[PDB]
């Protein structure tokens, strides 16, 4: 996987996380472990392979910083489907209940931070599995608005962070992440395997609202991959596969006219669109949600 190897590094990020509890996803080597320690962070380490919490523990035995190191897999917590029976595969809340994490309203203020690396080829999987949690506020957001700190490749970043400015790299996850979090870089690395951005995921306050609720975000979830799944239509054309509700009549109250493409459409019109169709009243039924549709 991807690792923390360089000491200067490792200072540098150890200044940035501590400038409040830590949880270190796969530290491997502890170069980062021991910068934190040494900087005079709160650690726990989320450490998926076995063969490095030797090392880890000594770190923590010897050192004036308290440090706990699990077997755990952070990028597989709480699978979206699944029976939870893998040991380095675990559930948050037994993990948080152990670590004495409380949840917190949404509203409140970020309970805890998670740093780490997306795997190298992960990085979509990884995105994706965290937007889940994140709009159904279960695994960790169950317990609050988590900041989570990762580095990512630059293909994968110039795609999240895309918008109708860069129509050509625009897709859902670019939607979905830039109405959950305001997304920040922290840090630009230069490896020898190419440019790795640190981006800081705060999730926004105001995500939810009275029409987009951890009840219904899948419904949004379905408006977003369907328009996507052809970009260079219009949204009317999409609409009239969505929703029984008259598509131009809609589009107008949005302020956006009969031809606007769904590559036009900025993160905050996809919502405002989902909300303005779940406003609607005096209707049996606002979607024709009868099918599912891919991760892409
Ligand atoms: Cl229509
Ligand atoms: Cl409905």
């Amino acid at each position: 996987k991807r690792y923390v190897t360089d000491r200067r590094l490792a200072e540098t990020l150890a200044q940035i996380y501590l400038g409040h509890l830590l949880l270190e996803c796969n530290p491997g080597p502890g170069i980062l472990t021991q910068a934190l320690l040494e900087a005079g962070a709160k650690v726990v380490a989320l450490e998926s392979d076995k063969t490095f919490i030797p090392h880890l523990e000594s770190l923590g035995k010897n050192l004036d910083g308290k440090l706990r190191v699990i077997h755990c897999d952070f990028f597989k917590l709480d699978p979206r489907s699944g029976g939870v029976i893998k040991p380095p595969a675990m559930s948050s809340r037994g993990l948080f209940k152990n670590l004495g994490i409380e949840a917190v309203p949404w509203t409140a203020d970020i309970p805890l931070k998670v740093v780490g690396m997306f795997p190298s080829r992960g990085e979509k999987r990884a995105l994706w599995k965290l937007a889940y949690d994140l709009y159904s506020c279960t695994s960790i957001y169950k317990f609050g608005r988590i900041e989570v700190n990762m580095f990512i490749g630059e293909k994968e970043f110039q795609k999240l962070m895309a918008d109708p400015g860069n129509p050509d790299l625009y897709h859902v996850l670019s939607v979905i992440w830039q109405l959950a979090c305001e997304i920040k870089v922290l840090h630009m690395e230069p490896g020898s395997s190419g440019k790795l951005y640190l981006i800081q995921m705060i999730p926004r306050q105001n995500l939810f609202t009275k029409n987009l609720t951890p009840m219904n975000y899948n419904i949004f979830f379905h408006l977003l991959k369907h328009c996507f799944g052809r970009r260079s239509a219009t949204v009317i054309d999409h609409l009239r596969s969505l929703t029984p509700l008259d598509a131009r009549d809609i589009l107008m109250q949005i302020g956006k006219q009969e031809d606007e493409k769904v590559v036009n459409m900025h993160p905050q019109d996809f919502k405002t669109l989902f909300e303005t169709i779940e406003r609607s009243k005096d209707c049996a039924y606002k979607w024709l949600y009868d099918e599912t549709l891919e991760d892409r």
